[PDB]
């Protein structure tokens, strides 16, 4: 019982979490529909240094999921994004223990800032990484297309750096 | 006088000419050049990477100008792009609204609707020149850019071809 970086062994797993764990809103839903099973590949391997799956992880079962991705782009590496955050049951005291590792690690690796894109009616998304201590940086119209209809995104930021 | 087109794998010593002039205003052609790859230069000139080019303008056979548009191929993101590593010889405004104008009729032709650039906070003449293409702010970047133990303030300006 606890959060591991997921890896190449986990892709059966990592399925059966999307399959339900974020099948909640249309996005959720058009993501698995029509995503790639090479670019996981890709991610889930330790050769992508920088673009890292995390899970936890309740006996043999994948229980949450969220991944980091670091920009490694010239004068860019301080700085990542958090994507794809799969929950089963929408657990959040789980969830919430999930995304403090994965900025422990973020510290680890001087990872100075973390932003995550939100979808602008996911307003429990909102609540919860706010209550994590993001805070908002920008706010993007028409962020993200489906079919042809379209999605506003609240875009959020974490500083790992004692700044104040 | 002019020509533009797609660079490829071909164009890569130009390319670097190009940057070692240090004509940009903030330093960045230096500091680009200072920390990136080869393997990466080669990687998005590359025929493999058709979502991210790299477009030149050319006076007779000599690269003048230069700007990057990598569209996003995450899943939803198809509709957008971003212009980046826009480097001008002599900083020629004539020249680079032709090249910008060129990136867009490109972009519209893959159906990108919206294209966004990152400039540095401070330099009002890319704000003034791009203003007037049409790109407006979309939003301040505290620290968006680390150099060594160096930041830079960005704001990020936002086209719609729609």
């Amino acid at each position: 019982n606890n959060i591991r970086l997921l890896n190449q062994n986990d892709l059966d797993s990592y399925i059966e979490l999307m399959k339900f764990g974020h099948h909640n809103y249309e996005w959720d839903r058009y993501y698995l529909e029509n995503v790639s099973i090479d670019r996981l590949k890709t991610i889930l391997s330790n050769h992508t240094d920088y673009w890292n799956i995390f899970g936890a992880f309740e006996d043999d079962e994948l229980v949450a999921t969220c991944t980091l991705k670091q920009m490694n782009y010239v004068g860019k590496c301080h700085k990542a994004i958090l994507e794809n955050n799969f929950v089963k049951n929408n657990d959040e005291i789980v969830n919430r223990e999930l995304i403090n590792h994965i900025i422990q690690y973020a510290k680890e690796q001087n990872i100075e800032t973390l932003m995550i894109a939100i979808a602008s009616n996911n307003i429990s998304a909102k609540v919860f990484f706010s209550s994590i201590g993001f805070e908002n940086l920008a706010f993007e119209k028409n962020a993200s297309k489906i079919g042809n209809e379209y999605f506003d995104e609240n875009w959020l930021i974490y500083s790992t750096t004692e700044s104040s």
